[PDB]
């Protein structure tokens, strides 16, 4: 079955909800209004997420994983860009 | 594939990145300069967590399972401790 893993933030909830499908991940969207498709699109076949806010600023981060490779994808108000997460120290 | 959860707190943030890989879970840290391991070390091959302060003070919560059963693991500003939780009533 696919996998998925959500976030939100807000009074006026957003919800962020990943799923992995098939070695990929669709990002659904909610601000209110309906349910629509976001910016996110990454390869992975198992996801995590958490999200901050600075004010009504929100910070999103999602944890793909394929094999033993775990990526980390970073949301800051502008775009989607690869993150410096790392598994081993 | 390898599994993550993951949780975080605060405007900096700190964020906790557990990952189950070969029946074991492994703690990733960050609070704002570069990631660290944490001293969070559990046999599970599924993970998940939440988090919630009290005041600027983290609790974290860890539901560590391996076949049909879970343990839950505790961080409450000391160590980590084995949780009270039971699956069934
Ligand atoms: C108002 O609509 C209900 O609550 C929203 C926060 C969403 O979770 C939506 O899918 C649900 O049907
Ligand atoms: C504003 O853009 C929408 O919301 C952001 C918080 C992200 O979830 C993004 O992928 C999405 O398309
Ligand atoms: C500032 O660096 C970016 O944001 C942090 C909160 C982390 O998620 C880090 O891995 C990422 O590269
Ligand atoms: C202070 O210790 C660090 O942060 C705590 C909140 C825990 O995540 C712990 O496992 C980690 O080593
Ligand atoms: C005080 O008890 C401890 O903390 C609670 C919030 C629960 O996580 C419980 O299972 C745990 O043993």
């Amino acid at each position: 079955s696919v996998q998925t893993a959500a976030t939100s933030w807000g009074t006026v909830p957003s919800i962020r909800v990943y799923t992995a499908n098939n070695g990929k991940i669709t990002e659904r969207c909610w601000d209110g209004k309906g349910w629509y498709t976001g910016a996110f699109n990454e390869p992975g076949d198992n996801v995590s997420v958490t999200s901050w806010l600075v004010g009504s600023a929100i910070h999103i981060r999602v944890y793909a994983s394929t094999g033993t490779t775990t990526t980390e994808w970073c949301w800051d108000g502008k775009g989607w860009y690869k993150g410096a997460y790392t598994s081993t120290n």
